[PDB]
């Protein structure tokens, strides 16, 4: 099997070994790698030395890629190995005893999502409608278990938050977010997965978040859909790769078709109600939204045997991933064990691509999305909603501090998925979807080639709204995006061109004049993307640029606590009413950082950070084992 040999494969191998060398910290004693090897670090995860599904399935693609160039797959194996054991929630985490337990006629009990994080804890509301779960039984019958294979998206790799013990650095399941749309990484109160009531209040963490008139102890876990897709995308890259060297890894197939098998509760409303009517109760596949949702949970009894299981209203184009959908679908070797999963993967896929298009600016940035539940608690659409399948437009998707469709990352990272799709299916929906794509993508790449440097958007601001979704485009003229800042993310700028490699590649065959023009400026921008992170942002832990944190004011963001409400964290840190973010998280004052950032605060600067980030240096040298392999000049 000959392998290709020039300098972008080259590139993608030394970023390898900077990645795997043990000087430069990316990964844990147990092999986990790190959301980043800088420990002061706050944007989803609050705390550097957190990481994320994100990471585990970055670290899969990292791992494939070096498999498929190099033949060795012992660690793409072990990234899989690491994944079932720290990230995916086994025996001891979600009791089987509780998940038997599961009704999937009462899957669980209705709380109002709210405007503002000062309306928490939420009220149960016993007699609302919640429709029928359709997956259960299916799944059930199928693994014989009733226990979840699905990655929890948030662990504290070396129990910095000390929920696992005053003496102890293995890994523990937590989580941030529970408070609505406008609960910010700044404005969490950090809780165990496995709330035991060991810590926090009387109550534990429980009745922050949810109100009831009693509390048990339980577990919750909570599902990022983008993160098991991107698993099964990037073991997809490493069965292709198997197969042209002759090696078996089909057990772990199977443990990605299983994931995948599991990633379907992300096509549902969250509590199964009807999609597009969802004041009423679902009776199965009728509150398939068939889109990847913002996450599906599921949690039950640690002292008694009960269980509950959500999915969510809401969806993001920044999610989606056609390539998982059409692996998962139209691939025999990735077809999922459940009888009706492959089908739900390609209704999916369907309307996956629907979804995108749906959603393509004027300009041709995609916007932010749509949601079954307005307002989080399945509030009247305002007369004019605009809606796809009967879900009304949001042009920041779950959460609008800061807008969740603001970040440029969100367009390169979903739309490599379907640059990568359409390479792989050639699906002429999507060919338009990426040309109008392409070239506004190409348009906001700023490139200073005396310096050999360049920048991309980082910021970007919505105005207007798209027309109801009808079956084809309509070039969405009162839909805009304007680049309001640009910057130097550079593990955006990797994904960006992996995205423009493939569709390049993807044009390569085509003999019309207009996209031969199109294919040349893929492929050259991508080329001077690579070509520039080489040359001068390398540094010696992987390839990275100073970035300014003007955000890091909120270190001293006020975090909501109700009246009367007294708890403690782990190191004892005081839990009532006049918390910060900082006021509950004293250990930052410990870091190395620490007196850099309280510097910049004093006067008011905002705060410089070189950042190595798993998943950004992770898609910068994917991006280059992509070039050297699809573009063999
Ligand atoms: O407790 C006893 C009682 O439980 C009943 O069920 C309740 C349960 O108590 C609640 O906890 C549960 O609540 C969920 C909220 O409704 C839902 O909004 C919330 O959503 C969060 C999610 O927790 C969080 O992880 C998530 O994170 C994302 C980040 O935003 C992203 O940046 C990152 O990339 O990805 C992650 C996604 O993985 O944000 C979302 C949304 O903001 O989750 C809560 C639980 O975790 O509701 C249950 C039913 O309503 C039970 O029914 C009773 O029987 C029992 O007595
Ligand atoms: O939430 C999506 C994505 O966010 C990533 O962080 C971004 C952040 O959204 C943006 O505001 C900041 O300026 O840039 C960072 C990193 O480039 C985060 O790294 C991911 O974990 C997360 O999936
Ligand atoms: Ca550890
Ligand atoms: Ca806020």
């Amino acid at each position: 099997p000959v392998v290709p040999n020039n300098e972008y494969v080259q590139h993608f191998k030394d970023m390898y070994a900077k990645i795997h060398n043990a000087n430069n910290g990316y990964f844990s004693d147990e092999g986990i790698p790190y959301h980043a090897v800088e420990t002061l670090m706050v944007e989803a995860p609050d705390y550097g030395h957190e990481t994320t599904s994100e990471a585990f399935s970055y670290y899969m693609w990292l791992e494939a890629m070096n498999a498929k160039l190099t033949g060795d797959f012992s660690g793409f194996k072990k990234a899989w190995d690491v994944t079932e054991k720290y990230i995916i929630p086994g025996e001891t985490d979600q009791p089987s005893a509780s998940m038997s337990n599961y009704d999937p006629n009462k899957p669980a009990t209705y709380a109002a999502e709210h405007p503002d994080p000062s309306m928490y804890p939420s009220q149960l509301q016993f007699g609302a409608a919640v429709g029928k779960d359709p997956l259960y039984n299916e799944l059930k019958s199928t693994y014989g278990t009733s226990q979840v294979y699905g990655m929890h998206w948030l662990l504290d790799v070396d129990n910095w938050y000390g929920f696992g013990g005053a003496t102890s650095t293995s890994p523990v399941y937590i989580n941030t977010f529970q408070r609505g749309v406008q609960e910010s990484c700044w404005e969490t109160v950090p809780q165990p997965c496995k709330d035991e009531m060991k810590y926090g209040g009387r109550n534990g963490f429980l009745d922050l978040f949810t109100g009831d008139s009693q509390y048990a102890t339980q577990f919750k876990y909570t599902n990022a859909p983008d993160a098991d897709a991107r698993a099964v995308q990037a073991t997809y890259y490493a069965q292709l790769a198997a197969k042209e060297w002759g090696v078996d890894i089909s057990s772990y197939v199977a443990k990605s078709t299983k994931m995948g098998d599991f990633l379907r509760y992300s096509f549902f409303d969250k509590y199964f109600r009807k999609v597009g009517n969802s004041t009423q109760a679902g009776t199965g596949y009728d509150s398939a939204q068939y889109l990847l949702n913002w996450y599906y949970a599921w949690g039950g009894g640690i002292s008694s045997n009960w269980s509950w299981r959500i999915g969510s209203s809401h969806n993001h184009f920044g999610y989606q991933n056609p390539m998982a959908a059409w692996i998962l679908s139209n691939t025999s070797d990735f077809k999922p064990k459940s009888p009706n999963a492959a089908t739900d993967w390609n209704n999916s896929l369907k309307r996956q691509i629907e979804f995108y298009q749906w959603l393509q600016s004027a300009e041709g940035g995609i916007a932010g999305g749509a949601s079954n539940s307005n307002g989080g608690s399945y509030q009247a659409w305002p007369a004019g909603t605009r809606t796809f399948y009967g879900m009304g437009y949001t042009p920041h998707p779950v959460y609008e501090d800061p807008g969740s469709n603001e970040w440029f990352g969100m367009q390169a990272w979903s739309m490599q998925r379907v640059a990568e799709y359409y390479y792989s299916s050639k699906d002429p929906a999507a060919k338009s979807l990426l040309d109008k794509w392409a070239k506004w993508a190409c348009a906001n790449v700023q490139f200073d080639d005396a310096a050999k440097k360049f920048k991309i958007p980082a910021k970007l601001v919505w105005t207007g709204q798209p027309d109801t979704w009808t079956g084809s485009y309509t070039g969405n003229s009162n839909l805009h995006v304007k680049v309001e800042a640009y910057g130097e993310d550079l593990g955006v700028a990797g994904s960006l061109s992996n995205a423009l490699s493939y569709y390049a590649k993807a044009l390569e065959s085509s003999t019309d004049a207009a996209d031969k023009v199109a294919y040349n400026t893929a492929k050259e921008t991508s080329r001077k993307i690579l070509d520039y992170l080489w040359a001068s942002y390398q540094d010696d832990k992987g390839i990275a640029v100073t970035e300014t944190r003007n955000d890091f004011k909120r270190f001293n963001q006020s975090v909501y606590i109700p009246s009367g409400w007294t708890g403690k964290m782990p190191n004892g840190d005081v839990i009532q009413s006049g918390a910060t973010f900082l006021s509950i998280r004293s250990k930052y004052k410990q870091d190395p950082s620490w007196p850099n950032v309280e510097a910049a605060l004093a006067n008011g600067t905002g705060v410089d950070m070189t950042y190595h980030r798993f998943w950004g240096q992770s898609d910068i040298a994917i991006a280059f084992g992509t070039y050297g392999t699809l573009f063999t000049d």
